[PDB]
């Protein structure tokens, strides 16, 4: 009497949620397409033990290969490296491997529609229908257009992929009057670039391959990294790059995890790792959905504003990449994107007469429950304990009035210096 969970698509949010439901004992199937176009990305030191602390250390390191790096921003021509290119090509095909190695169905197909038949009714391209008692959503940015919860600037990142001579691998990133281009050369000769800009006043589909073709040709960048550009025959790909909130990320037998539930733009170079960490929770929240499912208000509940405050947290980092290129102050690109979301700092100030004991979902031995927790400026979440350590207690007696000293004088006296430290933090000084 086990439940039937599916997960729909094969990336990295969808492949890190089902290992873990694994790790926590369900028998798992995924759905995905085999491959979709050349690209390659730029990947961080982070990612990529990122990706093994996940699992998918095995789909990772042939499909990853390091290579230099030219960084054009701010008037400063930088020479970085020890950062790699991941083809996701090798790695989307290599994810599979990973799963079946986790005990992981890996049903290979385009998914044509879902039906809300007793269950959900999975029905693929080739006629296949999947029976499943819960669906994890994880396509990316190909889910399925729901309303927003939040949507930045509209913009539009145009690929020109074409193939010139091995052996001579780089990439590089120049800030543009108008965007930012991100350009790739491996080892086996593939060539990418890749132009982020606003979506306003672009051409049509038969203006692109010209307007892309421009572009490459005046950048100097280009020249250097390219002996050969295929001006004229680069196939040419748009993307929408958006940052984008989901709005509803989470039902009573679903859930959107990665792409699918947030993404902000590209400019982090580290939205593998950002959809890694959408995905992270999901399995305890479906753990929860399953097991205890008169609970399901409080899992979705933790699920809706983990997502809500990762993707603030990605969109400001992002922000602060944009205010780095201070030499651009005219251009409306750029003043858009240095000011969205907001201004606000990526850590808060402190405001002590501000925080609140309410009860708020946590987690707890698998499971979301709820407890009370103290409310803060930094925290809007909430924190609940520091290492088995309560803190409402401490801080409804606090806000009565109980000197410190009395407050916390029945813990270890680690313990309490740990309890002044956090206080100090939260503006009690
Ligand atoms: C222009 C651009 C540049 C980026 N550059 C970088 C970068 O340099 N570094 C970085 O770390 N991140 C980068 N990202 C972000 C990164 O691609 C995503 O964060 C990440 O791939 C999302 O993971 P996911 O598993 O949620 O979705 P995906 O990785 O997109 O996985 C979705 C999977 O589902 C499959 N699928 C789609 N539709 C269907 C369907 N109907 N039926 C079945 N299967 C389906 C797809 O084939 C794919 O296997 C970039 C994103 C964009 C848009």
């Amino acid at each position: 009497a086990e439940p039937r969970i599916v997960v729909l698509g094969a990336g990295p949010a969808g492949a890190a949620t089902a290992i873990g439901l694994r790790r926590l004992g369900y028998a798992v199937t995924v759905v995905s397409e085999w491959r979709r176009f050349a690209a390659v990305e730029g990947v961080s030191q982070r990612v990529l033990e990122g990706l093994r602390h996940v699992g998918l250390g095995g789909a990772l390191r042939q499909a990853a290969m390091p290579a230099t790096r030219q960084v054009h921003w701010n008037g400063q021509q930088l020479h970085l490296n020890q950062e790699f290119l991941l083809d996701r090509q090798r790695f989307d095909r290599a994810l599979r491997d990973d799963l079946q190695r986790a005990g992981v169905s890996v049903v290979e197909g385009r998914v044509r529609e879902v039906v809300r038949d007793v269950g959900h009714g999975i029905r693929l391209d080739d006629g296949q229908v999947l029976q499943a008692d819960f669906l994890v959503e994880a396509r990316g940015r190909q889910a399925p257009l729901a309303a927003d919860r939040l949507r930045g600037p509209e913009t539009v990142s145009l690929l020109n992929v074409w193939q010139a001579a091995p052996g001579a691998p780089a990439s590089a990133v120049e800030s543009l009057a108008d965007g930012w281009a991100w350009m790739a050369r491996l080892e086996d000769g593939r060539c990418y670039w890749q132009v982020t800009l606003d979506a306003a006043g672009l051409p049509g589909k038969a203006g692109l391959a010209d307007y892309c073709a421009a572009r490459r040709a005046d950048s100097a960048l280009v020249t250097e990294l390219f002996d050969a550009r295929a001006l004229a025959s680069a196939e040419v790909h748009a993307r929408s790059s958006t940052a984008i909130l989901a709005g509803e990320c989470v039902g009573q037998d679903w859930i959107r995890v990665g792409d699918a539930a947030m993404a902000v733009d590209p400019l982090s170079g580290n939205g593998i790792f950002q959809s890694l960490s959408s995905a992270l929770q999901a399995p305890v929240v479906i753990n929860t959905l399953l097991r205890r499912p008169e609970r399901a208000g409080l899992a979705r509940q933790f699920h809706q504003q983990r997502i809500e405050q990762l993707f603030l947290r990605f969109a400001r980092i992002g922000r602060d990449f944009y205010g780095q290129e201070q030499g651009r102050v005219g251009q409306p690109f750029w003043a858009r994107r240095q000011g969205w979301p907001d201004m606000q700092a990526l850590h808060v100030a402190a405001d002590w007469s501000a925080v609140r004991v309410e009860r708020r979902p946590v987690l707890r031995d698998g499971l979301v429950d709820e407890a009370e927790v103290v409310v803060t400026a930094d925290q809007p979440l909430g924190v609940w304990h520091l290492q088995g350590v309560e803190l409402a207690p401490a801080v409804r007696e606090l806000q009565a009035g109980r000197p410190l000293e009395a407050v916390v004088s029945g813990l270890s006296g680690e313990q309490q210096r740990m309890v002044r430290r956090w206080l100090l933090e939260q503006g009690l000084v």
